[PDB]
């Protein structure tokens, strides 16, 4: 039973648990929702009591992506320009993507457009057999492919990554296991309880060391191998 | 019934058939056929009708590579130095690659080389199960490998793009679709008709959507998730 | 029959064999090891009669990483700090990884830590089914992350690395093969037997033009399309 927070959080032997909470309109991301977990993240990673980090949504679906109907107020009227919802959602995607804690993405519904970049912004992704994935053309509409576009190709490979941004069909969890857009799939009524065991054991493990090793791993990118070696003899 | 035209055109409800037509020649690339195609694709570019474009070869090959022949007559008599073959393929991968339409890669037969970079180039590839494909070494010769390391390591892998390149051995349609190599794999009997079907969906979408995210696509693997997110907040 | 040399080294038709050799000690990685192997990999670059390297190692296990009993002896009295094995580890790296010849690492047991670094440095990886993989948390201790940080996700795509770093257990050779870890699988009873048949036929290949694509290869991760094709119009 939710209190009316955007965002219901809990925080159980060491997994913090953010379940986004807009059930009724498929958990999709508006400003108050981006805030609330932007601000809920940082507190994570200052916690020493978390040492991983669950992201759900709530009911079938985990997130359809930006709230048009928010959207729809500030352009109908008023204040278009001063709007502030892309703005909000990168600072939210670029903390999650490089949080200092294990993240795992429970996809418990049908994850589409900026909804999909959430998930893909945590280091491991859990489907429940009904999730659904859309990105870029949905066939009525088209979604922010800035996230998109950088993960997508990373995790998929360019042609599979173009075939779900140019295609209008969504993706099936079997497809998206296939395709390494996930990495593993459960049955949902099994992914609360699989998720839980998943992030356990990452909670067992040194939270201290995965950290430097996803800062390693991000950094590690971007530079050759006798670079990332001369980088790693520091700290 | 062709007309001695080094590359066959044709545009049908928004897809600019390119086809190579130099079947005798398995399809060999020369600086006319280079040419050709590189100032056809130049014109899909900025032609409205063209909403997706397709790159085919004629008869039992797709492209068996360099043009041996044309390469004997500037060396064995005259301007070997001269000879502006690279030049021209270079110019020609550079611009296809980045074409600002969907391009798909019909491999009716074997792609050998340089005939192979040309699919490479392309976002997409469907091949038939008897294509076959070559790089490196071949045996009895060695091809040109600029765009071969830089675009087989990215869609197979560092090792499997080591095995292609180093071994002499060509790969099959099946091995090439497992590792990677092409996204699709049908009966040389539709080949033609399933190319049509897909660049017919691909025609259906928002071309100028998929000209910035194919945009994105590229620019994004140079820099981090952050600024993937500062550029395009900008346009 | 061994002649206490940390490395045994043999050169049969063009094929340099480096086998790792502290059986006992699970071929555990230790400065005089290292600096050894470091030495040898320098005099294949140089000696025209090897065309293919081979780097192995002796009994049940590949490589259980770095020599903790050395560590002990330098940690429990006198000079940690002048302990030089990172140093000695980090050159050994970078030379292997991007050394002139084609290298073949033949996992016949398990590789634990800076043991799976090795491997990972070498170009191609055939591994017997009793090899097992480990790396990052072990359960009991973590290994240095540097080179597993910029390899695995190159190899793996990042959240099967993360799988990898990030959770105690260890992947089998089927695992391994299937995540994209090793090339290829054989039987314990014929990998020498396996690796030879490679390696001779990449031993009978072009080691030159091997040579320029490896560093076309490396050097293309680093640079756009243009670049790369810009940059093999020289030499």
């Amino acid at each position: 039973m939710t209190d009316l927070s955007p965002l219901q959080t809990r925080v159980e032997a060491g997994i913090a648990w953010l379940v986004l909470n807009r059930p009724q309109q498929r958990n999709a991301l508006d400003i108050p929702t981006l805030e609330a977990l932007h601000v809920r993240l940082d507190a994570c990673e200052r916690d020493p009591a978390v040492r991983a980090v669950v992201l759900g949504g709530s009911g079938r679906s985990f997130c359809a992506g930006a709230d048009l109907a928010e959207w729809a107020a500030a352009e109908a009227r008023g204040e278009l320009e001063s709007y502030g919802w892309t703005e909000a959602a990168h600072a939210l995607m670029g903390r999650l993507h490089a949080l200092d804690k294990p993240t795992v993405a429970a996809v418990n519904g049908s994850a589409v457009g900026a909804g999909m970049d959430l998930a893909l912004c945590c280091d491991f992704r859990i489907a429940a057999a009904s999730a659904r994935f859309k990105a870029g053309y949905t066939g009525m509409a088209y979604c922010p492919d800035a996230g998109a576009s950088w993960h997508l190709p990373r995790l998929l490979g360019s042609e599979a990554a173009k075939r779900l941004l140019f295609l209008d069909e969504a993706w099936s969890a079997e497809r998206a296991l296939g395709a390494g857009l996930v990495g593993e799939v459960v049955a949902d009524e099994h992914l609360v309880e699989a998720v839980g065991a998943f992030a356990a054991r990452l909670a067992s493990g040194p939270t201290f060391a995965f950290a430097q090793t996803k800062r390693l791993l991000r950094d590690g990118a971007g530079r050759s191998l006798a670079e990332q070696l001369r980088a790693e003899q520091a700290a």
